[PDB]
């Protein structure tokens, strides 16, 4: 009956409201205010108020929104005590293995389950293998990604955080294939009104996420590493197509190559292998039926290569605007495809920071290059956008030696997420 | 020594410039009054100044500008009286024929070259089975296309025109090679400084005009046909992606298809293939380095078919906007994309007409056709084109019953013109 939620932004409290209304866990959140000022800014909110809120945009989403309190809210991880049956991680999964490790041991070994909320490909793996050493049969459950989108509206309210929109569709697997967990789970999103997928184990929910395919091509390539590391003499855009952002045939086939590489890595793990067209068109946003063929989004993965970049470009063209959005008496439709580039930035303590794109691909690409290695599957796409990434980190050290940098422009980091990998593999 | 110049239009009182300040002849030029109120203006404006003029925009252009006289205006061609040796038609390739055909046999007999300004595939055939009749060693001269832009800025001074832009190529065929005709227009082109290239023939000088290859299936397929007959909610245009304009993955597959009929008959006349990607990125508008690969550009024609496809498809995407234009603060480049379709539209007589685009490729198709036929080609994508096209009139025609129609709105029309392309191939 005690949950610990590891996460104080808004994907945590998001899913704390859920537990206060639907579970019966008595809930303690925990932050990090040592290492972050957004973290402090939470707390200080939180302490003042007593009370988190969470609105919702479209009223579509009643069962989510509620204003809450929560038993405790911990300042640090290392303040953690006591015995938690269920721990739900709403951080970035690049931080999963650095946060356990700072668990009490006591804590570590009351834990039954573990709920990976935005896990990257091979993440439950190195949860699993490193909670080991102290549960014996430690549940894992991993979703496809996050159930919606949340943010702060208010910096100086951050504790009350704005639902906009909820996916069509999610996946979770379990290590423990239908657990009372998976079970209870499935009941809790009938309720929110969220399909639902449960899938054979956490692997095959953590491939059916579209960012594992599209954020390296999109991000670790030389006109977005310019731009996020450099800068550019006009604005460009993440959608756009050359000049007006990096999408090319060169950047289509590159995305191809790496799902395959991907696909290889699958048939290996013996999980289905995923239809990135379809995913991307039934599942991530429509295009009209004018656009693509039913019949080439079906058939996606048995058509000829070029025939798949083809339908990838054409995919990335047909969302320049919103197809469906209402066009204005010119005929012009919103502009989708303006998101910029977020660049790096320096923090309130003059660190500079490399925002979570790339930052968190560099992390979800050096899993997966790991993973290839201890299949001996080649990864050549992989490898590449590494040494780009790479590259873009040590120029910026070289071009800004007076500046103070974060540990994120540092090799090579992840040693403990690989070895944990290594070992989970060698087992099985 | 005299010249009769067809057409009194901008690219008529371009070329009259041009001779009269270039060439020894005596120019008499030859409008249309009775059938056109555009005509008549021409006429009422040159009557009065006694001059017509050429601007230039670009000072690249010198050579064209200029003010002058010429000394004859007829008002019609019916009233054409005595002997020319050299008839330029600046008119459209659809009244070529016809028009001829008014022309007296004393003036028919003395002309010893016809120049086709705007010549569509087959057009050159058509004039010298035409002139054959009248002549017997009539020689006919094609040009790719008019050498550039020319209009009137003021409708109500139509005798002052401003050419803006020149092109980077023409190409030039005549029915006798190296003729002093050829000879004198190279050097022609050599003084106004436009690259000319001579060609085996004149048919060979037709096809390399990139709108015979890409009009059709931009304008006779059913989005553009309903936005040129019917209207559209909200403006449409001519070379976005769909919904806003026509182009798709299905257009693409049109513009291949046509592409390659036409390189099926030009294969039986033993004229070159033309490298369609080529000519569109190196002659017609460029693109980026970035965007293609020079190798794709240069084997164009030996790759497999979907990546044509592709690389047409990519092509069109790349000019949404100029990417060689001055973006602006917010990265924004030219929108070269918006140009609108022009609809059906009444004259000042209330009769509807049918916009050149795509009335004119109404005309080259049907000949394209005409011509399949009479060698054994198939031509299914231009078949189904005319079908379109004749569909389209037909609704017209049902759905506004009150309206006084052109004869645009006709079939069949060009019997004529298909009649002499006939006789010209029995013959060869
Ligand atoms: N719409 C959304 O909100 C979506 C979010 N996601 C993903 O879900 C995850 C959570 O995102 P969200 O709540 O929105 O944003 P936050 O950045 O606020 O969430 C991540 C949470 O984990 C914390 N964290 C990071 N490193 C550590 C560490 N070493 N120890 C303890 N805590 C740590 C962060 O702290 P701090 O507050 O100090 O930054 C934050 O509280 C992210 O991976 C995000 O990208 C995915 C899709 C949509
Ligand atoms: N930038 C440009 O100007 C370009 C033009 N072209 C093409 O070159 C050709 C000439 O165009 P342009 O001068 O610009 O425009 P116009 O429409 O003014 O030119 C066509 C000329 O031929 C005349 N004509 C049409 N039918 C007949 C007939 N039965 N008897 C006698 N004359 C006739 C027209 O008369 P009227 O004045 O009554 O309409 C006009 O004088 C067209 O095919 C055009 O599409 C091609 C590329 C670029
Ligand atoms: N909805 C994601 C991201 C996005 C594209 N354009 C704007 N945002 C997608 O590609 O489907
Ligand atoms: N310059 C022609 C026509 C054009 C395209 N976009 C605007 N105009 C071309 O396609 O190359």
């Amino acid at each position: 009956s005690k949950l610990l939620m590891i996460g104080t932004g808004p994907v945590a409290i998001q899913l704390a409201n859920i537990c206060y209304l639907k579970s019966d866990y008595e809930i303690d959140m925990v932050g990090r205010a040592s290492t972050s000022e957004k973290s402090k800014r939470l707390y200080q909110a939180y302490k003042k108020e007593k009370q988190f809120e969470v609105k919702i945009q479209n009223e579509a989403h009643q069962h989510l929104e509620g204003k809450f309190e929560i038993n405790r809210l911990y300042k640090d991880v290392k303040n953690v005590k006591g015995e938690y049956e269920t721990v739900v991680m709403a951080c970035t999964a690049d931080a999963y293995y650095d946060t356990l490790q700072q668990l009490s041991l006591e804590t570590l070994q009351s834990v039954k389950h573990v709920i990976l909320i935005s896990p990257t490909f091979g993440s439950q793996m190195i949860v699993e293998q490193f909670m080991s050493k102290f549960s014996q049969d430690i549940e894992v459950i991993s979703f496809s990604t996050y159930l919606g989108d949340t943010r702060i509206v208010d910096k100086e309210a951050p504790n009350h955080v704005l639902t906009t929109g909820v996916k069509k569709k999610l996946y979770m697997g379990s290590t423990h294939s239908n657990s009372t967990m998976c079970q209870r789970i499935s009941a809790l999103a009938e309720q929110l009104k969220i399909q639902l997928e449960v899938v054979e184990s956490p692997l095959h929910a953590e491939t059916r996420n579209s960012s594992l395919y599209v954020h390296p091509p999109l991000f670790m390539n030389d006109f977005s590493l310019k731009a996020i590391f450099e800068g550019t003499d006009v604005p460009v855009y993440v959608y756009k197509l050359f000049p007006e952002g990096p999408i090319t045939m060169t950047l289509i086939r590159e995305m191809r190559l790496m799902w395959k590489e991907m696909m290889a890595i699958l048939q290996a793990f013996r999980v289905p292998s995923v239809n990135l067209l379809q995913f991307m068109v039934k599942e991530n946003y429509p295009v009209r039926p004018e656009t693509l063929d039913e019949g080439d989004i079906e058939h996606f993965e048995i058509l000829p290569d070029i025939l798949q970049e083809y339908l990838l470009y054409v995919r990335y063209t047909a969302i320049l605007i919103d197809p469906f959005s209402q066009p204005d008496e010119n005929g012009h439709y919103f502009d989708f495809s303006a998101v910029p580039f977020k660049q790096v930035y320096k923090n309130e303590q003059d660190v500079v920071q490399i925002p979570r794109m790339p930052s968190e691909d560099y992390y979800r690409t050096a899993m997966i290059q790991h993973i290839g290695k201890m299949l001996g599957i080649k990864t050549p796409m992989i490898d590449q956008f590494l040494t780009r990434y790479e590259a873009s980190c040590q120029a910026y050290k070289d071009m800004h030696q007076d500046q103070q940098l974060s540990s994120q422009f540092n090799t090579n980091l992840f040693e403990g997420d690989k070895a944990l990998v290594t070992k989970f593999l060698e087992i099985n």
